[PDB]
């Protein structure tokens, strides 16, 4: 367990908890390129179980993710619904490799 | 402007307004034809926004207005709905040409 140590000493009884962001600051974010990742899952709205509505694959332009474009009509109201759904999760596997740059940290 | 004058003289400071509905009489109507206009519009429920519902044109040839015929069934009841919608407006574009005949007006 001590092979994974990242700090010289343990959290003592009543050490002070220094706060770094003492002033509002727009952040400069830096990381190592693999420390952050997006995880996507398909939404199977094209399955035969969803027969009523019309489902097409939807492309998100730049991020390289795929969603679904669904439309369904109601006859009692003569109104239709359009849904674009995208399923993903942003994960930080290496938070220790991600950093934030906070300038003007006074008062 | 004077080319459109339809009345001998304007309304004075105080001239009595003569009521002409003095008895409840069923109306007789006369007009010059095409004084009434029927404005009709389509209902685009055949658009892709309406996917679970089956929509087709519906002609009512007795008058000359095309309506919409739509059907949509649900699986939980194994029942379907049928809607026949007609969108129109009745407009009296020449009210001076429409006339009303009122018999037995004495009060």
């Amino acid at each position: 367990q001590r092979a994974y140590a990242n700090v010289n000493t343990s959290l003592a009884d009543a050490m002070a908890v220094n706060i770094l962001n003492v002033k509002d600051a727009r952040t400069n974010v830096f990381w190592a390129d693999d420390a952050i990742r997006i995880v996507s899952q398909p939404i199977p709205a094209n399955h035969e179980l969803f027969a009523g509505m019309k489902t097409t694959s939807f492309s998100i332009p730049d991020v390289g993710l795929n969603g679904i474009f669904a439309t369904q009509g109601d006859i009692s109201t003569l109104s239709g619904l359009c849904r674009i759904a995208l399923w993903y999760g942003v994960n930080a596997t290496r938070p220790e490799a991600i950093g934030v740059g906070l300038p003007g940290q006074t008062a």
